[PDB]
């Protein structure tokens, strides 16, 4: 679990979005596994504006932050886990690291701020949904 809170926006994994998220829907993209909902209170996160390919992510299944190199956002086939199998996800970045069911919503950050949230994992890879192209979140 986990979310990004920037201005009056909450960014979550679309598949973890709550009733409240869908009641306050601003924007969702099935192909990116992202949903943005409106918040009453002000968020304190800043979104990175950069093409950083290094940063640090939070891994809840290890209670640890890991530094990683990660690929530029791309269209990628995500193999089966305990969710919908071999699905195509856009704006996805991969790194070598640990990701396990429950690690979704972990934030990936660089010196510029928030890059993305954990979305996929397995086989020693971690996938992050990029948010940096969503300039409107600012
Ligand atoms: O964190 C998740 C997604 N869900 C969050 C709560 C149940 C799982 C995940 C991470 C890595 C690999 C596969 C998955 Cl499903
Ligand atoms: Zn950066």
């Amino acid at each position: 679990s986990g979310a990004i809170y920037v201005g009056n926006y909450r960014v979550v994994n679309r598949h973890l979005a709550t009733h409240n998220d869908w009641a306050n829907l601003v924007w969702e993209d099935s192909s990116r596994d992202l949903l943005v909902s409106s918040t009453t209170a002000q968020g304190c996160d800043t979104i990175a504006r950069c093409d950083c390919q290094t940063g640090v992510y939070y891994c809840s299944s290890r209670r640890k932050h890991y530094p990683v190199s990660f690929s530029k956002p791309s269209l990628i086939f995500v193999e089966a886990s305990e969710y919908y199998p071999a699905r195509y996800q856009s704006h996805l970045m991969l790194a070598v690291g640990h990701s396990e069911p429950g690690d979704c919503g972990g934030i990936l950050r660089c010196q510029h701020g928030v890059v993305g949230i954990v979305s996929t994992g397995g086989n020693g890879l971690v996938g992050f949904a990029d948010v940096r192209d969503l300039l409107w979140l600012d």
